[PDB]
RNA sequence: ACACCU
């Protein structure tokens, strides 16, 4: 077994000389909780503390980041000490450098790869669009030291990605199902994974995600270092979640309580279910006079988002969707036209709702509230990334009435104004 | 339900 080298962090003298009162109130100031009883080094508060090889930092300032954002603040240097961690914090607040950069740290520090050697980081996400997105990212980065990513995913032809995998790549990001296909086939393998993420990790441990992370994770290495991150991190995957961590530490950023992203106005419409094609027309008349009118639009399933659009797309508007039941050609060629803007509006199932990083989306419409609290806070949290805001439109019927109370309980959090009909549902 | 190899 390659040595795995395990301690590189190199605290800078900015950050080492905080007491912990003033460590304590830096992570006030960011709204950083780090779990009580774990070991944690100091948070960073420049990008420079980050031990970064020269060619990331001129990447960095060459797309005019300035500052680490709270989760990269405190990410950082954790990740780079080694430890296993869990990293919670808001939506659009740069989760993906949190892992991706520290990734390149300690695949710098490790022998190179030879052949027959499989990756260094696997990073695994819950769909197809959101896998191919963190590894361009990867590449952006990773091609600054020399480093190969691929990704690895379904729907795709297979022969492609065995290239990629023989060839050599430091970082692999996969969704579960064809990589677990590539491991029984051995057309990789994970001797040489130490460093494993699982993005969107609440997501990745729920009923039909878990016996494939498990089914990946009993062939790595247990010496491996593992971190997961998410926007949302419910009570209900925390013991789960430590089958797979050793000796880990837990952050937080923003309030403990479930919690959406601040710079999103959360409008919920209280209707009836036959109330809401005409009340959606209302809406996208009223979006689309706008110049800024980029707009995503939720559905609970793959049969209503393909009726919705067809019904949409029939009187003139310029909708398109995405869900599972289109081939991965198609769903492709969909994302990259909305990220475009060639079409303002794309009608999704859950495939989008997680992860994906579209830059001017000004709008986000639940036609459907989700089936949980966590699923709603994800799906407004495609709009009002980075430091952007935006707005989002919920559609709220009698039907929903069981989710009342936690969604009360987020808008309540997030400071929104409150419905009186959704009070008056509790 | 929604994702997730073939
Ligand atoms: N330090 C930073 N300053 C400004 N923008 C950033 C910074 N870090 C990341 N971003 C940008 O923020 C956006 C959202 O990042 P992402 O990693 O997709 O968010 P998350 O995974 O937390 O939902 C991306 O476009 C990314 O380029
Ligand atoms: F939480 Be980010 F939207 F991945
Ligand atoms: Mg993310």
């Amino acid at each position: 077994l390659p040595k795995f080298e395990k301690n590189f962090y190199v605290e800078h003298p900015e950050v080492a000389r905080l007491t912990p009162y003033e460590v304590d109130e830096l992570r006030r100031k960011k709204e950083i909780t780090v779990r009580g009883g774990d070991v944690c080094p100091k948070p960073v508060f420049a990008f420079h503390h980050a031990n970064f090889p020269q060619y990331v930092m001129d990447v960095l300032m060459d797309q005019h980041f300035t500052e680490p954002t709270p989760i990269q603040c405190q990410g950082f240097p954790l990740a780079l000490s080694g430890r296993d961690m869990v990293g919670i914090a808001q939506t659009g607040s740069g989760k993906t450098l949190a892992y991706l950069l520290p990734a390149i740290v300690h695949i710098n520090h490790q022998p190179y790869l030879e052949r027959g050697d499989g990756p260094i980081c696997l990073v695994l996400a819950p769909t197809r669009e959101l896998a191919q997105q963190v590894q361009q990212v990867a590449d952006d980065y990773g091609k600054c030291s020399r480093l190969k990513s691929t990704c690895i995913y379904g729907g795709a032809p297979k022969g492609p990605q065995i290239r990629d995998l023989e060839r050599g790549v430091e970082i692999c990001i996969a969704t579960p199902g064809r990589l677990i296909d590539f491991l029984e086939s051995g057309k990789t393998n994970l001797r040489r994974c130490t460093y494993l993420v699982l993005d969107e990790a609440d997501r990745m441990l729920d009923m039909g995600f878990e016996p494939q992370i498990r089914k990946i994770v009993d062939q790595i290495r247990p010496d491996r270092q593992t971190l997961m991150w998410s926007a949302t991190w419910p009570k209900e995957v925390r013991q789960l979640a430590e089958d797979f961590l050793r000796d880990y530490t837990q952050i937080n950023v923003g309030n403990l309580e479930l919690s959406a992203n601040h710079n999103i106005l959360q409008i919920v419409d209280v209707c009836m279910e036959s109330e809401k094609d005409h009340k959606l027309i209302q809406l996208m008349e009223e979006i689309m006079a706008e110049k800024e009118n980029k707009t995503i639009i939720f559905v609970e399933t793959k049969r209503r988002c393909d009726d919705l659009t067809r019904r949409m797309r029939r009187d003139g508007w310029p909708a398109m969707c995405i869900h599972g039941d289109k081939s991965q050609p198609e769903r492709d060629w969909v994302l990259n036209e909305f990220r475009s803007g060639k079409a303002p509006i794309l009608i999704a199932t859950d495939v989008a709702s997680r992860g994906l990083d579209v830059e001017d989306v000004k709008f986000v419409i639940n036609y459907d509230y989700p089936n949980s609290s966590e699923d709603y806070v994800h799906r407004i949290g495609r709009t009002a990334r980075s430091t952007n805001k935006g707005t989002a439109y919920t559609f709220f019927t009698p039907g929903n009435l069981k989710q009342a109370r936690e969604l009360i309980k987020v808008l309540e959090e997030a400071n929104q104004a409150i419905n009186p009909k959704l009070m008056q549902l509790v």
